[PDB]
């Protein structure tokens, strides 16, 4: 399966592959997106920043994020990913189990 | 787990989570690299292309690859990914399940 990523939507699902989901995320500036936690199904989040600068929030602590991070954040986590510089913050997830559905609407728990 | 990338290494693993594992990729011009196959541990392979330009070969066919591509390559294919531009063709990695070591040599077959 292949994409070009254009790095210009707020969230937006790829596709998946054997239980794993690609989406394209972009945050705005002083703008900030939750992440799958506990209420929804559960999945652990890979995040791989492209551009931009921010932070992960996750369980009481932080993860500050710049071009070139990479975060592996474990299913079962309250999170965000907030963008705490003044230029968009592009990344590419990838999401084990699928998360959502190709809407980007998140899948039932269980 | 966390890691800044600096895109300078030819292959370095990175950590695993479970059973999905990361690793920095960067191919000089008009070098190549082979991924897993089915010699070793079979794993599904998913790249983004940070720089560079070049392409996927899988089995028979192949897919451009520019800045912004993602490809997910299904476990159990001969494929390798060639730098076909003149610049460096800088890549994060993804396998499913771990293909490799934490020093980059491939895993058993059979898990």
């Amino acid at each position: 399966q292949y994409a070009t990523l254009e790095l210009n939507n707020a969230f937006k699902v790829l596709f998946s592959l054997r239980q794993v989901q690609a989406a394209e995320m972009v945050i705005a500036p002083g703008d900030r997106e939750g992440g799958p936690d506990n209420r929804h199904r559960g999945a652990d989040q890979w995040l791989f920043v492209v551009d931009g600068a921010g932070e992960a929030i996750v369980d009481g602590h932080t993860q500050a994020l710049q071009a070139g991070s990479l975060i592996a954040i474990e299913r079962g986590q309250a999170h965000e990913i907030r963008n705490t510089g003044d230029t968009p913050l592009k990344t590419v997830n990838f999401y084990h189990p699928p998360a959502y559905d190709a809407q980007g609407e998140p899948l039932p728990a269980g």
